[PDB]
């Protein structure tokens, strides 16, 4: 049975909440809507997050680094008691949206935090690793620098944090340690959403350089004097360690798309191992092959042709079920347009999974103690890939929208 004050806040993004229960090792991820759906259709979306994480995204990233436990039902009294507990816990920009309290539906999942031994994790949202390469992009700033380091702007101008960034993702997602370690440490300098660090279940850093040192010293070093350059280095390489650690160095991917370049960015101031988790990551990012500029003009085709057949809409698996043959019509990688809806389609869903891949973050757990790297402990890792639920067909417009303010307002300012 269901006790409010055994679970805890863990974390939210604007979609959804997170709350961790302190004896088991397990979270309940719930929705979140605004004071303006039905019982069934939430149901329905809970379901869809976990087709396509079965379906789609254990193909493309493997079963062992995919997560996405069952839909599990609660009583609305918990929901309701759970909810008014936790506002205080919650960040005051994410409180316009409030909590699914009304259909008694969440998801279920491991807790990637927690497993008598101790735990660090470490959080990561690296964005899209690769810059545009497409013909049909009609800014040449978009072929120069990365979307996030020029997104970057836009957001300090805004007050969404308070200085730009430094890390560049295709830096992190270039092979080169040196490039790699840079990454690291301006994630570490500004964290904003990119990174996070835990200890034990418990969040310790990025929503001060020294007090995360304190943490960490028992771990790297469980006496010699280790300064705070000392301990954050040997998180920076370690790290760095794990995310290029493959188990498949030999296999074929599902998705073999090749990497056109530039491969280093001009806002950032011989390539990933082939099994890694940021390689496959980077593959299924790769989806969107013709941009978004791109991309819309398929999306109106598409919409076109489903405002003349608005029963098609179900029929063509549009908001799925996220199955088998959603999964097989994915692989058709082909780029040239023959001015189908079937063709658009292909393309449009194709970028749906991109989009879910370039907003996914990945936890890496790590345990003194099976898959160990080299440190001055001896240190049992695990990795893991979550957010993976697939982006809406709706939002491709607010992209395009979105993507054309990020590169004007970049290059007003350079
Ligand atoms: O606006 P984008 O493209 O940078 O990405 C959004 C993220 O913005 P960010 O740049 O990481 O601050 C945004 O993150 P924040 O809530 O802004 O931290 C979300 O991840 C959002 O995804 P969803 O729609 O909530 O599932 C993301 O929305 P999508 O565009 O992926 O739908
Ligand atoms: N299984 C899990 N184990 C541990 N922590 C988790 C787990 N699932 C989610 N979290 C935490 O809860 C946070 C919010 O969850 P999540 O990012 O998946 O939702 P979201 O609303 O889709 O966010 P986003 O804005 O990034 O799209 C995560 O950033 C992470 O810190
Ligand atoms: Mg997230
Ligand atoms: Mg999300
Ligand atoms: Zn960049």
């Amino acid at each position: 049975k269901m006790d409010e004050n055994e679970w805890s806040y863990h974390g939210e993004g604007n979609k959804s909440l997170v709350v961790a229960h302190a004896q088991r090792c397990v979270v309940l991820r719930f929705l979140k809507f605004p004071p303006n759906k039905t019982s069934e259709e939430i149901l329905q979306h809970l379901q869809n997050i976990v087709d396509f994480g079965k379906n789609v995204m254990k193909d493309f990233l493997g079963e062992n680094y995919v997560h996405c436990g069952e839909v599990v039902q609660l009583p609305l009294e918990f929901v309701k008691q759970l909810c008014l507990k936790i506002q205080c816990e919650r960040p005051e920009s994410r409180c316009d949206k409030d909590l699914d309290t009304f259909s008694g539906y969440a998801m279920c999942l491991p807790n990637l935090t927690r497993l008598h031994r101790p735990i660090l994790c470490v959080e990561i949202k690296p964005k899209c690793g690769f810059i545009p390469f497409s013909n049909d992009v009609t800014h040449e700033m978009k072929h120069k620098v990365c979307r996030y380091c020029m997104h970057q702007h836009l957001k300090v101008a805004t007050g969404k944090w308070k200085k730009i960034s430094k890390y560049c993702p295709l830096d992190l997602y270039s092979g080169n340690k040196q490039r790699m370690h840079f990454a690291l440490r301006s994630l570490l300098q500004e964290t904003q959403n990119n990174l996070r660090i835990f200890k034990n279940g418990e969040l310790i850093y990025g929503c001060d350089l020294k007090e995360l040192a304190h943490h960490l010293k028992p771990f790297f070093f469980p006496s010699g004097p280790h300064c705070t350059k000392a301990v954050i280095r040997e998180l920076v390489h370690v790290i760095t360690r794990v995310l290029l650690s493959s188990s498949e160095k030999a296999r074929a991917g599902a998705l073999r798309l090749g990497l056109q370049g530039p491969r280093v960015c001009e806002a950032s101031p011989s390539g990933l191992p082939k099994g890694c988790l940021l390689y496959k990551t980077l593959q299924v990012q790769m989806l969107d092959q013709l941009d978004i500029e791109g991309l819309y003009p398929l999306y109106k085709r598409v919409e076109q042709y489903l405002e003349e057949f608005p029963e098609e809409r179900k029929t063509l698996q549009i908001d799925g079920p996220y199955d088998e043959v959603f999964y097989q019509k994915l692989l058709d990688l082909s780029t040239e347009d023959d001015g189908t809806v079937a063709f658009a389609l292909t393309k449009v869903q194709q970028y749906r999974v991109a989009m879910t891949a370039k907003d996914c973050s990945i936890m890496i757990a790590l345990s003194p103690c099976p898959v160990i790297p080299s440190s001055r402990s001896r240190l049992a890792f695990s990795v893991s890939v979550l957010d993976l639920d697939l982006k809406p067909y709706e939002s491709i417009p607010h992209q395009y929208k979105l993507d054309s303010k990020i590169v004007n307002y970049y290059s007003k300012t350079v």
